[PDB]
């Protein structure tokens, strides 16, 4: 069996935080150090048990603005733009995000004769895109996208909710430019 225990809507990031950063104008697309830092993780999100087995989709609704090192960079505002990452509860297992469609982030397990959780985690970077002097950008609270639990092996979801949505929370960077 399956339940949803966890919220529909999820913020990243710690609201209205700053993130300051130095790079070289040469250095660009240029991807803040935040670390995990601006991220959601709960390890609660689905009640399992008696064997059902799932793991987790997860889609990215921002415009692809570019690519680097094989995952999308997605756009947030002319000089912004974001790396993203979703996949099972440890940021570490996070599925680096590439296009707007529905892409397997956790391949998921089995529970056996016994009843445990499914959790998730999302977290982002953010990405200077343009030359420019040093300055201060502010980017808006903006919806990301969202992770789907999906069953397997026969395991079905029935009527449970499968969907969660991530929004990104309002944050500034404060980028020096050598
Ligand atoms: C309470 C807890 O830790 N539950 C975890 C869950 O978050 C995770 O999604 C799943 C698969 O790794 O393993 C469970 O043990
Ligand atoms: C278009 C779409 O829904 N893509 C799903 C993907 O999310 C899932 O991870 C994969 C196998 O698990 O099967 C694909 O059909």
């Amino acid at each position: 069996a399956v339940s949803f225990i966890g919220s529909t809507e999820n913020d990243v990031g710690p609201s209205q935080g700053s993130y300051s950063s130095t790079h070289a104008m040469d250095n660009l697309p240029f991807v803040y150090n935040t670390g995990y830092n601006i991220g959601y993780q709960n390890a609660n999100v689905w009640r399992i048990s008696g064997g059902f087995c799932v793991g987790l989709d997860g889609k990215v609704d921002l415009p692809v603005v570019g690519s680097l090192d094989g995952q999308s960079i997605y756009g947030l505002t002319e000089e912004v733009g974001l790396l993203i990452w979703m996949g099972d509860t440890n940021y570490s297992r996070g599925t680096a995000m590439s296009g707007n469609s529905w892409e397997n982030v956790f391949s998921g397990w089995c529970v056996g004769n016994y009843v445990s959780t499914q959790g998730l985690s999302v977290h982002v970077r953010p990405v200077i895109l343009k030359r420019n002097s040093s300055a201060q950008y502010s980017v808006q609270k903006t919806s990301i996208g969202s992770i789907r639990m999906r069953p397997y092996n026969g395991s079905s979801a029935g009527s449970v909710q499968t969907t969660v949505n991530f929004s990104l929370n309002p944050f500034t960077l404060n980028d020096t430019v050598t």
